[PDB]
C-alpha cells in the first residue's frame, strides 16, 4: 500500500484513506453487521435530487437526520446531488437550475446542511458526464459553482467534489473532462466512480488519477460495486473484480476515500425502478469467502474507519 499524497483539501485525511459505504440505511448496517463493529465507515452514502418538490428535500433531511443521529457520531455523509427529471433517462435540468427554478430546493438543501452541522461531501451533480443524465458543460459548471460558492459564503460544512462517471462513460478525454471543469478554486475533491472489472486495467482510469494529482485534489471513488460480477461466486467473484479493486487502492497515493455499495442490485431495480437489474448481487454478507476476504482488506491500517 503506497502512502498517501496529501493536498491539504477541505476534510481530506493526513495519511489514510477514508472508508465509506452505502447506499441505503439497511443495507448500511448489514454491511456494518458483516465487516465488524469495529470497522465502521466513515463516510454514508445518500443521495437527493434537486428538482423534486421542496418537502422531499426536507424529508430526506430529516430521515437523514435521523439516520446519523441512530449511528456513532462523527460519521460524514456524502450526497449524491442530482438535477434530473427522470431515473436514468437522459433527463438533465441543469439548465433550468442555472436558471434559478429550482432555487428554492435549493435553499432547501443547504438548510438541511446547516441543521446538520457536521463534515460532509457534496458531489454536485456527480457522474456529470454520462448521457443517463444529460447534463450540458457551461450550464453544469455554472450550477457547480453556484453551490461552492454559497457553501463558502454560508460557511457550511460540506467539501465540494467534481465526480466522474468513469469507465461507464467511456473514458473520455481530458479535453473533453474539462469542459465540464469549474476550476481548482471551486472542487475540493475530484472524484470516480468505478464498476465494470475491465475498467481497472484501462488506460482512461490511469490518465484520470495522473491528472487528478496534477490538479493538486484528492481522488475519492464516489462510487463502486462489483457490476457484472457480484460476490456469489466466492474466490471467483473476489479475484475478478474486489482483486484489482483493493490493488487500484494501493497503487494510487492520491485515492483518500471509497464507497462500496453493499446492494443487491436486481433488487434495488425493481423496487426504485432504475435500470440496474444485471448488475449482480453485491452483497458482501451473502458469501463467506468474499466477505472473509474483504474483512481481511479492511484490517489493512491505511483505512480511516469510525
Amino acid at each position: 500500500t503506497k502512502p498517501r499524497f496529501n493536498y491539504n483539501a477541505k476534510y481530506e485525511p493526513q495519511t489514510g484513506i477514508y472508508h465509506g459505504a452505502g447506499q441505503d440505511k439497511n443495507g448500511f448496517q448489514d454491511y456494518v453487521n458483516a465487516v465488524g463493529q469495529d470497522k465502521m465507515p466513515a463516510i454514508y452514502m445518500t443521495y437527493v435530487n434537486i428538482t423534486a418538490p421542496v418537502k422531499r428535500i426536507e424529508s430526506w433531511g430529516k430521515d437523514l437526520k435521523h439516520v446519523l443521529d441512530s449511528l456513532p457520531k462523527g460519521i460524514m455523509p456524502q450526497i449524491g446531488l442530482a438535477f434530473t427529471g427522470g431515473k436514468d433517462t437522459g433527463a438533465g435540468l441543469d439548465k433550468e437550475v442555472a436558471n434559478g427554478k429550482y432555487n428554492a430546493q435549493l435553499e432547501a438543501f443547504y438548510k438541511v446542511l446547516l441543521d446538520l452541522d457536521r463534515p460532509s461531501f457534496t458531489r454536485i451533480g456527480y457522474e456529470f458526464e454520462g448521457d443517463w443524465n444529460g447534463y450540458s458543460p457551461e450550464s453544469f459548471k455554472k450550477v457547480f459553482i453556484t453551490i461552492s460558492k454559497a457553501f463558502e459564503e454560508k460557511n457550511i460544512k460540506s467539501a465540494t467534489v467534481w465526480c466522474s462517471g468513469g469507465g461507464s462513460a467511456n473514458f473520455i478525454g481530458l479535453e473533453k473532462l474539462m469542459a465540464y471543469y469549474p476550476g481548482n478554486e471551486y472542487v475540493d475533491w475530484w472524484g470516480i466512480d468505478v464498476f465494470s472489472p475491465e475498467e481497472f486495467s484501462n488506460i482512461g482510469l490511469k490518465n484520470f488519477f495522473d491528472t487528478a494529482h496534477t490538479h493538486k485534489k484528492p481522488v475519492m471513488i464516489g462510487e463502486s460495486t462489483p457490476r457484472y460480477v457480484g460476490v456469489l461466486d466466492g474466490e471467483i467473484s473476489w479475484n475478478k473484480w474486489f482483486k484489482p479493486f483493493f490493488e487500484m487502492l494501493n497503487d494510487n497515493p492520491g485515492i483518500k476515500a471509497f464507497c462500496y455499495i453493499n446492494w443487491d442490485w436486481e433488487y434495488w431495480s425493481n423496487k426504485n425502478g432504475f435500470p440496474w437489474h444485471d448488475w449482480k448481487d453485491a452483497r458482501i454478507e451473502k458469501n463467506p469467502f468474499v466477505l472473509e476476504a474483504y474483512k481481511t482488506e479492511m484490517e489493512n491500517p491505511i483505512f480511516i474507519h469510525l
